[PDB]
């Protein structure tokens, strides 16, 4: 599909028998889920970087992701954002482009 | 121009003849350039909150600004900002659409 930014542009998302909203986020390098997202496995600590400094994270490698339908693998970080994002690592996944 | 994802999506900008280059971020509803961009005029408070926290920043409206040529007028908000950051109340006005 092709889609405007007149609104936030939120897609469904399942993950590990979980469906979630989740935000196409061209400004983000990685993919980060909400703190109440349950995901098998071990992980390894990590923090990451954005707009009012840094938070803790746990990175799960190999995580299958089904974005609109589209099955893609990479890894995933949980942690307590404020909205669900798919980065360009699982967006470069899905053919996703920029157009203007 | 239509753009892959592979790389962080920076395009280059002019705004108020000063030059520097800006994340395309579908991810956010705002435009933030970086806390040394010196823009003229008043300003009213906010704060913008993001991963991390929320960091306060200066909101200027009706802002030219000049995005890969393209001219768009918006509010522009200026801050201690990792990466200036082009938001979809700009994008919107470039015809910017994800594809996929
Ligand atoms: C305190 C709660 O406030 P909130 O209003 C914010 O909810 C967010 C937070 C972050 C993002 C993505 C980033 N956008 C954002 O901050 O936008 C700002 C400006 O416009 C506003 O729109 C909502 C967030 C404001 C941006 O696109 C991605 N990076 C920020 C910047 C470095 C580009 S990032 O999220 O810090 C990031 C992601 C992955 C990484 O891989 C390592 C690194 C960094 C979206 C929504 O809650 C809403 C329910």
């Amino acid at each position: 599909p092709q889609i405007t930014l007149w609104q936030r542009p939120f897609v469904t998302v399942k993950i590990a028998g979980q469906l979630m909203e989740a935000l196409l986020d061209t400004g983000a390098d990685d993919t980060i889920l909400e703190e109440e997202m349950s995901l098998p496995g071990r992980w390894t600590p990590k923090v990451v970087g954005g707009i009012g400094g840094f938070m803790k994270v746990r990175q799960y490698d190999q995580i299958l992701v089904e974005i609109c339908g589209h099955k893609v693998i990479g890894t995933v970080l949980v942690g307590p954002t404020p909205a669900n994002i798919i980065g360009r690592n699982l967006l470069t996944q899905i053919g996703c482009t920029l157009n203007f």
